């Protein structure tokens, strides 16, 4: 520590490292850039793939939202307790990641058409988490294993961004809807979620959810 | 181990992670799904997200083409010496996979109309790793540290099928150029890029390359 995060002033790809963060009980610093200032043209060149998130852990920068995820996991002992685990979080914050892509694309390129359709091909796209619950201690405890990780927050910030999207998109899937009822009543999580930052913040940047 | 890799008959996703277990001395069995074979929609309802690859490990069974090669990265030692150096790597290989995203787009669905756009737009993608090799020792070792990573594989796997897109892509990029030549000298390297397995395996699906 200490931390920074630096990104445009939207939920977006930090969401999933904020709640991790505030359940951590650790506090950071948020640097905002306004699109204004991105179109500036001064900070892009700077950023290694001239994209934020860029983030700062005392001595280290680093870029990639999930690169930062991993790295929360690994220095706050939230990637698991052995390798097979470690194996696990990483395949599902991968597939947690391809959805998050196709979410983005509707988003931004395709909302007013596409959305039937996508919320149409959802359930599919949801199955595999509810698979993973069942296989896990019968859904009753994380995604894997025992103990809350990395790919916990950024599993729990993917649903809730579904929920506004379809609003009954996990009443088909039990160990989603009580999983995500779960974590949200997390102390530090409902706290952050009932932020006056967290709830001023746009869930993207065009308005659409 | 034992080590399996289930996948269709092409380069793709795992001539990185074919590439990391040969150089580690590891034998693997290839197990191959023909087009065929996945459009009969028998083998696709059991893979966790209907994909491929699936691979084997022991007992141990894992999807998704990252979470593989980050767990063989993690299991034989090709992470890093310590935490700073896990978090770079995540970092490489995050914008590996962003830039390996953009060119399957650019393959399965708009090659002869957006390739030329792509090759002006790709120095601009190569300079980041450019950057983190002159970073790196002067570009003299690896892309993070002084050892090998599962991220070196990924990134010299997709620098070599761009110079088949866009040969002389690297010309401007002397550490890049070198890099690639000094990974592909190592003797287990050199011995898979020349076997016919490798040789005679297609890049992409669709015969576009
Ligand atoms: N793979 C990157 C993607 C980052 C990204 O797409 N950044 C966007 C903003 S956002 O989609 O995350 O909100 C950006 O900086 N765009 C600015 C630009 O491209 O000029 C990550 O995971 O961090
Ligand atoms: N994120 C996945 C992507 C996997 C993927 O795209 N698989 C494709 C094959 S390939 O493009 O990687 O060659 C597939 O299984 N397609 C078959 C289908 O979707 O039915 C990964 O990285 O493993």
């Amino acid at each position: 520590p200490p931390y920074t995060i630096v990104y445009f002033p939207v939920r977006g790809r930090c969401e999933a490292m904020r709640m991790l963060l505030a359940d951590q009980g650790q506090s950071w610093k948020e640097e905002v850039v306004t699109i204004d200032t991105w179109m500036q043209g001064l900070l892009k060149p700077t950023c290694l793939y001239g994209q934020l998130p860029k983030f700062e852990d005392g001595d280290l920068t680093l870029y990639q939202s999930n690169a930062i995820l991993r790295h929360l996991g690994r220095s706050l002992g939230l990637y698991g307790k052995n390798q097979r685990e470690a194996a696990q979080m990483d395949m599902v914050n991968d597939g947690v990641e391809d959805l998050r892509g196709k979410y983005v694309t509707l988003i931004y390129t395709n909302y007013e058409n596409g959305k039937n359709d996508y919320v149409k091909a959802l359930p599919g796209h949801l199955k595999p988490f509810e698979t993973l619950l069942s296989q896990n201690q019968g859904g009753k405890a994380f995604i894997v294993g025992d103990q809350i990780s990395f790919a916990d927050y950024n599993l729990l910030d993917l649903l809730l961004i579904h929920q506004v999207l379809a609003p009954g998109c996990l009443d088909n899937f039990p160990l989603l809807s009580a999983y995500v009822a779960r974590l949200s009543a997390r102390p530090k999580i409902k706290a952050f979620l009932s932020s006056p930052e967290h709830v001023n913040r746009p869930i993207n940047g065009n308005g659409k959810q």
